[PDB]
């Protein structure tokens, strides 16, 4: 059975699960078990499934140089894909979360989910709670007798505090950190100080590598019972470093990415985002330069946001990513090398990741 | 030591454990670390500490009857403060995001989270989020070595899947079930025939009494592990019942207790809530009571509400709450006596549990 055939059929029986135990615990009616049966396919269906799918791949690569009975493999495909959709419903939870926050209007060429007529602001943080607990509730239902089951609920949670931080990281990374105060309303820095790659790497760290590489690539070696196959200091290493350039290609794409492709307007710019584009341009920028950004940056007016993309262009970006690409390409084939001490399986699975990355 | 003494002082220990690990494993500078500092306070701090304290009472109601070492006893006692400040955070979260969804100004005389000036719904639905993951970083750090973290773990995840099932049911509580849809703006209902007790009864069964009763005492029954000595379905019979009448006195309060007590301005008239007064004024109200109330709920008009407000003083709901607290009371004793056949301590920690609510 193919690795995506597989992972889909687990999203509907997981679905059923959750929603009959809904009526059979819950005292759901029928309207509202659609509801939320639309809720759940509109908000963790129709992306490409990457973190889910990387489960699976690590599963499947021990899989075949690990001997096991026939209904021991499909235990652990089952297992792997559970986990994987774990991952999926707590990325819908972040994104239907974020979206409120952020005031997005469209995610994947589609309105977000609070945008929906009949959802609103008021039901959507709701729902986003619940993605979040239906997490949990798959993991106590299908890993209840699994010696992973502690170790895997661990780690979750810890992923999942990383990406709060590091959203508090994001929302924020517009102010001066002196300035921050529950009591006063928060203006955006004027000096641009904290735009730096150690501050931009320790936003991109916690709100994205987590949950997008780490959490899928080490619970694919829970599931699989094969912690010990690898250098953990190393897994982590090479996910952080992975993530990070998933996130300078987002932000790259947020400027310059058609929107139909996008599959939304881009507003990094307009929010005053700490992108890569905005640190990696004041980290070459003349004085003129830095002063016009200044005037330009953090704007909603289409003609300041114009200037600063004018900006970008003039100071030859382009050159800058084609630099920390080569550099990031450097750094993971050397962890990739690291990893084939202890596991040339899971090294080769994270190879693929990479490529994954890489290419898109 | 007193028992609210040393619950508090748990809170600045947890307080700091939380910040002091922010600071060492998420690279949290000071700023941020104070800014999360005064959202734990306003947000957990300045209520009753009812929830908490419960677990605490319960804990204490063994230590009296059971041997232990005396570091056992303090043990036993700091994970039941541990605990409790698991609930009173996780509440904490669910104010947060609940007066966010629900637009709500003041919470106990002051603005609400999202409205201070430096905070905004933009943070806020963040903040929120923080509060939960904190539960689950206390639990696995206090009680990592302990025998019932699992069994703490598996409880508290249902307790909060059940109650924001329950939220879903309080806010779509005033649309007709069979017109829900996520693509279709939610009118009010028309015929109002929704307003029953069974389905006021299971909305406030998840909304509130999962984390306001059951939660805190099978928790200290299991910090204390002591659930064998309770019949597990008495404990949820007792809880869901005192916590039905919890809400309920709060919905009488929402209507006419003072704004300056009550800490807010009560809105259930002008959201159309399935208040315990609409339910009992529409179980005995005529035809033109039911016409009369029909033209003015759920309107932000002052005069409607005024409207709705006599229609209730004139339906005498004081005689229908006294009947139904009468009923109350004769079957919380009822579960109370069931319970001293199995534990009289915990039957008598339920009716120290009962009085407080009760009398308020
Ligand atoms: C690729 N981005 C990574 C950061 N994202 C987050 N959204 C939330 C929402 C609530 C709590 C944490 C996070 S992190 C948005 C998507
Ligand atoms: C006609 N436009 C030319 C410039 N655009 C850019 N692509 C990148 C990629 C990486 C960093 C910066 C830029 S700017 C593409 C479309
Ligand atoms: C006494 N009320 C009980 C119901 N409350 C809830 N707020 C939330 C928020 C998010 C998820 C679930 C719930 S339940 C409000 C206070
Ligand atoms: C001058 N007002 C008279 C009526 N108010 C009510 N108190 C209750 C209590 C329980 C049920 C209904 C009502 S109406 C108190 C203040
Ligand atoms: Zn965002
Ligand atoms: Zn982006
Ligand atoms: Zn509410
Ligand atoms: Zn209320």
């Amino acid at each position: 059975m193919a690795s995506m055939e597989r992972f889909l059929s687990v999203y509907d029986e997981v679905q059923a699960f959750l929603l009959d135990q809904l009526q059979s615990k819950y005292e759901i009616d029928p309207n509202r078990a659609r509801y939320l049966r639309i809720m759940m396919d509109t908000t963790c269906l129709g992306g490409k499934y990457f973190r889910g799918m990387t489960v699976v791949n690590v599963a499947e690569g021990f899989l075949a140089v690990t001997q096991h009975d026939e209904a021991t493999k499909e235990r652990i495909l089952h297992d792997a894909c559970v986990g994987g959709w774990m991952i999926e419903f707590l990325q819908a939870h972040y994104l239907v979360e974020d979206d409120i926050m952020d005031g997005s209007v469209m995610r994947r060429g589609k309105p977000c989910w609070y945008r929906f007529p009949g959802v609103t602001t008021q039901c959507a943080i709701n729902d986003g709670i619940i993605l979040k607990s239906w997490t949990q509730i798959m993991a106590w239902h299908y890993f209840a007798d699994r010696p992973f089951l502690k170790d895997l609920l661990c780690l979750f949670q810890k992923v999942d505090y990383a990406t709060a931080v590091g959203q508090m990281y994001d929302v924020t990374s517009m102010c001066d950190s002196n300035k921050l105060d529950p009591e006063v309303a928060q203006p955006m820095t004027t000096d641009f100080a904290e735009f730096t790659p150690a501050i931009y790497k320790r936003i991109v760290k916690y709100k994205t590598t987590f949950y997008t590489y780490l959490l899928p690539l080490v619970m694919g070696l829970l599931v699989s019972e094969a912690a010990a196959s690898v250098e953990m200091n190393l897994v982590e290493r090479v996910a952080h470093l992975i993530g990070e350039y998933f996130q300078v290609q987002d932000d790259v794409m947020d400027c310059f990415t058609p929107p139909e492709q996008l599959g939304k307007v881009g507003t990094d710019i307009e929010d005053a985002k700490c992108s890569w584009l905005a640190v990696t341009f004041l980290g070459k920028a003349n004085a003129a330069q830095v002063a016009e950004f200044k005037a330009n940056y953090g704007e909603k007016d289409p003609a300041k946001v114009a200037v600063v993309k004018r900006l970008y262009s003039k100071a030859n970006l382009q050159a800058d990513f084609a630099a920390y690409e080569a550099e990031v390409v450097r750094e993971v084939e050397s962890l990739i090398e690291q990893l084939k001490v202890k596991s040339p399986t899971f090294a080769e699975s994270v190879a693929v990741v990479w490529e994954k990355t890489h290419k898109r």
